């Protein structure tokens, strides 16, 4: 059979491949997610077409309209069979689509300069000289805004009250603000992104662990007949080392893409 | 389906710091005799969903392995299949093999194999170990780490597996604690491959040991249920909410860094 796969550009999950000759179809794209679906399709014997989500969104719920956008909407409107991207499995998305077994685990962590005694979020919340922020309007900021845990409330109050603003318009802007800050600024974001950055900037490091836990998985329309088949392939690819090879390839070897 | 006012049997196994006997001047009874990460976790889940439960240690002291000759399971896996427990909460690895017999919830913890070694050597990775022969390296006999090496098709790990199987005297151990001691007393002559979470627990408590490199694979612990259990999806939602709020990370910090037994 032939499936439509929706995805979104995000380094190094799905990137446009550089080429002197113009590329078409699936060859336009490369990255971890591109390789992952290639391997899944080999096991299960389907063909597929990768299509970027036309609206450029992951999928959020309009809470007063009930409508989804992004890759989620493509699934629910029968324009994609699978969504394969750095798409976070959340209780909310699980109420509208199904998710496979995760292919990657991650969590909020801290990007900072190497070689200081700052070892944890707790070390940042106990001090006031170092400023710290996050992407404006993103899920990292929401983790802090929404928390009822005293530690993270104190941090959110500090972040919201800092001037100039500690929130950035992009993750890259936060990375650069750390890199040029001489320790005056730390940036909270996904641990997988931090690893991507620290593989490419020897002066930076992750600080502490993962303050939350979450995963990326493939999304399907509810009751898709392909979900359990993909779950088994994902576990098999994992247990033989194929996903480990793909992670190293894209985070450590392809210094870009 | 509904869990309010129900009483569940929960099987577990002693394993630090998931489930440990609590110290007390007076003997403790029932659930109060145990403490640890898994004990706190099931308490939280029970409060959210409104059920009661009794913790019972698995009688045969085993996690659950499949005898391929006979088809028989043992351990906590068997207790679920024989309907003598409703849930198994422990450091029980979600594997494809176990998934063909029982169900698992959403994972509560993610981990992977890594290296326990002495602090401050030139060894930086598994690749460094694999390309040399002077430093010996091993794992727990018959466990998930050994199965990972046995099942890897990656050249590095397949090479390591061949080396470990060939080494005389045996590099395998009967417990993780024996492996830890072999690293400590080995002064660099021995490295031990085991779960990253166990390496973290050890290195928090022995300052001369360290983790070398990252994870060589990925695997998770989840709550196991009888197949087709009507409670799995309700528990999944509770776990996802604890994960998204950071409460499992806080629980891990408590049992790994704050408490000592
Ligand atoms: C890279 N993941 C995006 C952004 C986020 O979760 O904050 C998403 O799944 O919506
Ligand atoms: C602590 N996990 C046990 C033992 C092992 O993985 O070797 C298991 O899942 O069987």
């Amino acid at each position: 059979k032939t499936l439509v796969v929706t995805t979104i550009l995000s380094n190094p999950y799905c990137m446009r491949k550089e080429s002197a000759i113009p590329l078409s179809g699936n060859d336009q794209f490369e990255g971890y997610a591109v390789d992952l679906i290639h391997e899944i399709s080999k096991s299960l014997g389907f063909n597929y077409k990768i299509q970027l989500v036309p609206d450029g969104s992951y999928g959020s719920l309009n809470k007063l309209t009930g409508e989804w956008n992004g890759m989620i909407r493509e699934l629910l409107e029968q324009r994609a069979d699978l969504a394969i991207a750095d798409l976070t499995i959340t209780f909310e998305r699980e109420q509208a689509v199904d998710f496979t077994t995760p292919f990657m685990n991650l969590g909020v962590s801290i990007l900072y300069r190497k070689g200081t005694p700052i070892e944890s979020a707790e070390d940042l919340a106990k001090q006031t000289r170092i400023k710290y922020g996050a992407l404006k309007g993103g899920s990292t900021a929401a983790f802090f805004r929404d928390s009822k845990i005293s530690t993270y409330q104190r941090m959110w109050s500090f972040m919201e009250s800092a001037r100039p603003s500690v929130f950035t318009a992009s993750n890259g802007e936060g990375v650069e603000r750390v890199a040029k800050g001489k320790g005056s600024y730390a940036f909270l974001m996904e641990s997988t992104s931090i690893e991507y950055v620290t593989e490419r900037n020897c002066e930076l490091t992750q600080v502490g662990g993962m303050l939350d836990t979450k995963s990326y998985g493939i999304a399907t329309p509810p009751n898709s007949p392909y979900r359990t088949a993909i779950n088994s392939v994902i576990l098999k690819l994992q247990e033989e080392g194929k996903l480990h090879i793909l992670k190293t390839k894209w985070w450590k070897e392809k210094r870009g893409g």
